[PDB]
């Protein structure tokens, strides 16, 4: 089988600077030959060697090639030259979950279970093929446009095959505490996220990181009076300290009865990409 030719940083017409990470800066760009954008994440090899992460950059790369699924972002290509690496990813035109949390304050009804049954259809498929995300958060989720999730930053994800602490609001309790992750930290990361959708805010907050992780482990976190009481009830089956507890996990038989939910009673899991999203407040 014949890859098309080895792309080269002349091909492109760089434009805006879409994020600046610690170990690369991710420019969006438009190939000569065809005119497509990608967002190339752009990232220095001398500042990697350095700083050990070696595995990161590599297990990013490994991740997003192998990821084929609507609601992932695409690595295209790969190139290189003397300094530099370069990563051919798709451009989500609209941008962060955050951003869209943020701009209408809170999320209702219909908007949070569409958005958590994608999240939920999106993790069914990274958890099927043995990856943990351990950094699943709102700015992680971006969307393109037409305002579908794509999940990225899979630098700091565990593939399994038979060490790292993520974001300290979306940290599950037994990373705290054993060092261990499981497939269910992200369902713990899925808990935050839903609450965070109904409320405006994630469920733990602080001054610091310690006093976050403090309440965590405490599981000190309480819901607003409107808050959706169906909603409410997939967060406590979700956000449990126990992780062998949590509605999802592999003792608690796999991802159907999280669908089966009644919070999700109306949604068609059957094509929720070519479906439509609804329009936010
Ligand atoms: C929340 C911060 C933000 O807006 N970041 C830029 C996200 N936009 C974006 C990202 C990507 N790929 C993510 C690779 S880390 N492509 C296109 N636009």
């Amino acid at each position: 089988p014949p890859q098309p030719r080895k792309k080269r940083p002349e091909d492109f017409k760089f434009g805006k600077i879409l994020g600046e990470g610690s170990f690369s800066t991710v420019v969006l760009a438009r190939e000569l030959a065809t005119s497509r954008e990608y967002a190339i994440k752009i990232l220095e090899k001398r500042h990697i060697i350095k700083e050990n992460k070696v595995p990161y950059v590599t297990r990013e790369r490994d991740v997003m090639s192998r990821l084929d699924h609507p609601f992932f972002v695409k690595l295209y290509f790969t190139f290189q030259d003397d300094e530099k690496l370069y990563f051919g990813l798709s451009y989500a035109k609209n941008g962060c979950l955050l951003k869209y949390i943020r701009k209408i304050g809170s999320f209702d009804e219909t908007c949070t279970r569409f958005y958590t049954a994608e999240i939920v259809s999106a993790l069914e498929y990274l958890h099927g093929k043995g990856i943990i995300h351990r950094d699943l958060k709102p700015e992680n989720i971006l969307l393109n446009e037409d305002m579908h999730i794509q999940i990225t930053d899979f630098g700091t994800a565990k593939v399994l095959s038979p060490s790292f602490v993520g974001t300290a609001q979306y940290v599950s309790p037994e990373l705290l505490t054993e060092k261990s992750a499981s497939k269910s930290s992200d369902l713990w990361a899925l808990g935050c996220i839903i609450y965070q959708l109904v409320a405006g805010l994630p469920p733990f907050r602080a001054g610091n990181e310690y006093l976050i992780f403090q309440k965590i482990i405490k599981l000190e976190y309480d819901f607003p009076e409107k808050f959706f009481p169906k909603a409410r009830d997939l967060v406590e089956k979700l956000l449990v300290l126990d992780a062998t507890k949590r509605l999802g996990c592999e003792e608690m038989e796999g991802y159907g009865p999280l669908k089966a939910h009644p919070f999700f009673e109306s949604v068609t899991w059957e094509n929720l990409h070519q479906q439509t999203p609804p329009k936010l407040t």
